[PDB]
């Protein structure tokens, strides 16, 4: 076996940057989606329609838990589609992650600044 690898960037360091997070409802998004790979766990998201056809919202809510923390988060948000709703949801469980202290903050390009 052995293996091997190439290409890694020991020279990306942020100041305030790592203590704001640059986590967008898009990254949050696909993060979750990404920590669900990484650890080849399964999660999805509860859409619940909401409102009259004219003008209605699917409240997209999911729920996820740490066994590396021993609790568990949820999230419920209402966004405009599965897409917006489940975003917002999915930022909210990584803030919540990022709150309890599983992921850590992005580096979303080579620092902004």
């Amino acid at each position: 076996g052995s293996s091997g690898s190439s290409g890694l960037e020991s020279e990306e360091v942020d100041l305030n940057a790592g203590l704001h997070g640059n986590w967008t409802l898009e990254n949050a998004k696909a993060r979750l989606n990404q920590y669900f790979q990484k650890e080849k766990i399964q999660g999805e998201y509860k859409y619940t329609q909401v409102g009259p056809d004219h003008n209605r919202s699917f409240i997209a809510e999911m729920t996820i838990y740490i066994k590396q923390l021993g609790r568990r988060i949820f999230a419920r948000e209402h966004g405009s589609n599965k897409k917006l709703a489940a975003q917002s949801c999915a930022l909210s469980l990584v803030r919540q992650l990022y709150h309890l202290g599983v992921i850590e903050a992005y580096s979303s390009g080579p620092s902004s600044g």
